[PDB]
């Protein structure tokens, strides 16, 4: 039926409206991560280095990059993500 | 000692504040597209099915039945797979 | 006690010996394939290609055949399945590293 | 007849590489048949009762080495996918 038809499509249309923004924000998101990458390879580094063990052993007070947890949380959060997109891929991977 | 401590500090501050919201964004934004994706399988059936096509081809659509809204989405949807297999080695490589 | 730590380190060994050469088979496999990906890449991009198809409604027929209805298909077809078992198993070992 | 030439070309490059696919194809499955001995030993070594003439699974590296080993082949496994995705 005509109705039938018209109630389908208007749902489909709300479907695409509450959907399309959270495809086009991960899009631009993924995409200013990458550009950004090199920031977290410098970080990453700072963060292993002996000057940041030396650093962190100041005699004030440690708040941001050398303290105990910032940068470790970072690199957490960066694994923590990577597991998120391992388990992503194989379902879009079935819906191409 | 004490001062060229200071700027090397000064500059990883900076770069930490430069990048941790795009981490930040990334990670809300990766989990905001999986807890709404059933809604990008029901379109990708429904653009896929017969119905689409009989319902496209009546007597203009700039919505779902529009020509290329949908299969632009799909188009979009993996392209973005495809810069994703490309981020994961990457990531793998600094963790 | 130490007889019976000898048979939890028996099992754990034998636990090794059937598993790891399936690692190293893998590893090989794996590498034998990257190194030897261009023929794929050929075959993949000859029967995409009109040609393929002008080539296979001649009347050589039929050789079961790279001219064959669904050789080189049926290689995509494996090609694109094996990606998607490499998809499957990638966060499986992410979580056991 | 320059047709003939160009199949017999790729009918040489299909019995080169085709096993080459099968053979990763069955070496990955064969893995995964066996993963949960893979688990099973990585979780022995990470335990306490791992702690006690010892070259095999007692041995200082050989776990460690074959935790390495898989590491690593999933970062070649990671490096693959996207050369993959390209020629579907």
């Amino acid at each position: 039926s005509m109705k039938q038809d018209q109630l389908i499509v208007e749902k489909m249309e709300q479907t695409y409206e509450a959907f399309s923004p959270k495809l086009a924000n991960l899009i631009e998101a993924l995409d200013a991560f990458k550009e950004h990458y090199e920031e977290y390879a410098t970080l990453r580094n700072f963060y292993s280095s002996d000057e940041w063990f030396r650093l962190a052993n100041q005699p004030d007070i440690p708040c941001g990059v050398l303290s105990e947890d910032l940068l470790f949380d970072m690199i957490g959060d960066h694994n923590q993500l990577l597991a998120d997109i391992l388990d992503l891929a194989p379902i879009m991977y079935k819906h191409m």
